[PDB]
């Protein structure tokens, strides 16, 4: 089977990418994350943390249904 | 698109995980349980019963290792 090690290594890695180029953006997280429409763990989790969890920011933002909003703008878009 | 790209190659890494962790025999509640981390990521990921494989991993990434044998086939 394909290392799931390997696919483990390319999540965090993912991660990391986006980590170090949402740094560089003009990302208000608590403002994004309050607009996006979701209903799930990942953004109660997110929300929780006021943004500062980047990770639960991402697993909050893939369970919207909407990412494009003016305020995800320089986080997710 | 510096960000939104970077967001799709983050989707893209957990659809794949997603699909690998189905055939690997991967038992995610007991991983979860057995990795000891209470971090926020880890507590949302074992009340969803590991159902939920961003947040499953989200939590991998906050423990200390993921030499489990409860990890095998979803960690390594």
């Amino acid at each position: 089977q394909p290392s799931v090690g390997d696919a483990f290594d390319k999540y965090n890695e993912a991660v990391k990418v986006f980590t170090q180029l949402s740094s560089a953006a003009n990302c208000d997280w608590p403002a994004c994350l309050s607009s996006l429409s979701a209903s799930s763990a990942a953004c109660i989790a997110a929300i929780g943390e006021l943004g500062l969890d980047i990770p639960l920011d991402l697993a909050c933002a893939a369970t919207a249904t909407t990412s494009a909003t003016q305020a995800c703008k320089g986080c997710l878009w």
